[PDB]
């Protein structure tokens, strides 16, 4: 049967793609991994609800080589 699941939203500049895989790699496996490069947002849907919970909190509040990245959660209304 199909599950709510649970996607992540991510925010940030200059993002990529194998830097948001190794954001979310380790935090636990992806069933599925999206990109927003109009709006410098990706999502991320994470298996287990205590993947993205875990990868939320370790996320959020970090900073890169120079940048700072943003997690959110999306929002239960439709856009």
């Amino acid at each position: 049967a199909p599950r709510k699941g649970n996607t992540l939203y991510v925010y940030g500049e200059d993002m990529t793609p194998t830097l948001l895989r190794g954001a979310f790699s380790p935090f636990g496996n992806i069933i599925d991994l999206s990109m927003d490069p109009p709006r410098n947002c990706a999502f991320v849907t994470y298996e287990k609800m205590e993947s993205a919970d875990q990868a939320v909190a370790e996320l959020n509040g970090t900073q890169v080589e120079s940048v700072q990245l943003k997690v959110n959660i999306a929002r239960k209304q439709p856009m």
